[PDB]
């Protein structure tokens, strides 16, 4: 391990997942469940499988009936569902004290995940992921549709984005699935992070797999 | 005119526009106000006219123009910018206690429409205006794009379609601008309306074109 090594801390940028990775819940999963079709929609993933459908119709459809009212996400961001996994809140820390940038991207809602930064005390410009939409009524409406979230792949197309403009050169990725990974080649490092899941694809193929974020505290210490 | 006319007792149901017909100054115009873009979009909506390019299009543009916020919209319906016409209320409340129904149809939005629907008492189910989306952080996401009223003849969409659906013997129309008007086919009959606004186009041209209620209301009280 030494070889991290402050190998992090040769970095000046560090961009977190947070679905199973910053944070134990899923951050769909949950929209669904405050909204009574819990099991309605845990039942929609089984056959992405196939993946067929690509990443922008799934969530348009998973999400095309959630149908997640603005109240409805408010209830669920006043009842602070979301639980940070661990030794974030400390790790995210001692990274942006030495003077690190910490970033946040999912595919989740920028109204969820914002709120998490703050519990990260994280800035709230530091944060990518798709914009749920309301009519006045406070209904479904969708979602942005241009932000680099929401079509495939473009977990990454933000990481270089991060890049070409701040010109970070040497930053890390903090994540959990393949998808957090297929971002490396587009971004410096990948750590894979199972928390909560161990997803095997990733804890295969992966370089640098850590179990919990307290594994990397006494190396970061010393 | 032949005067007492037969033409409201013998009706089914009554619809007018919102914007200057039923209220006196027009939603998009005064929520561009509270914008600072009023110059710029009174000005678009005088050169979109008989010939003018759709509706759908040139509305995107002032919208995407003036930009307005839940925020916005909402403490607008609390300056309450709009006001009755002098004979709306109980011209309509007249015709609605007869059985008759009533209805708005009008190229605004009813985040604002609604409240006036409110208290003349209309339902709510009896409004059709597009509506405007909105991100969870109340900004301006664009407006609902499958909405009758969002585009060209949009008007006299609703109106054929609330014949085939509640099957009615005497629909009538009421409207100030053409537009309003180029539904009267569709439609039973039409009755034009320059209280607020005059635009020849239809004053000179239709059968029965009153200015204002009051003006039709002593013949109507009657
Ligand atoms: N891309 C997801 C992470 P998220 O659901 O936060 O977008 C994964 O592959 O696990
Ligand atoms: N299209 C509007 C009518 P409304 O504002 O009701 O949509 C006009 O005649 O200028």
């Amino acid at each position: 391990h030494s070889e991290l090594r402050k190998l992090f801390y040769s970095a000046d940028a560090v961009c977190f997942d947070v679905d199973s990775t910053v944070i134990r819940e899923e951050g769909i999963d949950e929209l669904a469940k405050i909204c009574g079709v819990e099991d309605a929609v845990s039942e929609m993933t089984r056959r992405a499988m196939g993946g067929a459908v690509p990443f922008k119709a799934a969530l348009t459809e998973r999400l095309a009936l959630i149908q997640p009212s603005r109240e409805q996400v408010q209830r669920l961001i006043a009842e602070q569902p979301p639980h940070l996994t661990p030794g974030i809140r400390e790790l995210v820390s001692r990274l942006q004290e030495r003077n690190v940038q910490v970033f946040l991207i999912s595919g989740g809602f920028r109204s969820i995940v914002e709120h998490v930064a703050s519990k990260l005390n994280i800035p709230a410009t530091n944060v990518f992921a798709n914009r749920l939409k309301f009519y006045f009524n406070g209904e479904y409406a969708g979602f942005d549709e241009t932000q680099p979230t929401a079509e495939s792949g473009g977990k990454g197309k933000v990481i270089k984005f991060l890049k070409e403009k701040f010109h970070f050169k040497k930053i890390i990725m903090i994540g959990d699935g393949a998808t957090d990974m297929e971002a490396c080649p587009p971004a410096d490092a990948f750590i894979g992070f199972g928390g909560n899941v161990i997803r095997q694809q990733v804890k295969d193929n992966a370089k640098w797999y850590i179990t919990d974020f307290v594994e990397l505290l006494g190396e970061l210490e010393e």
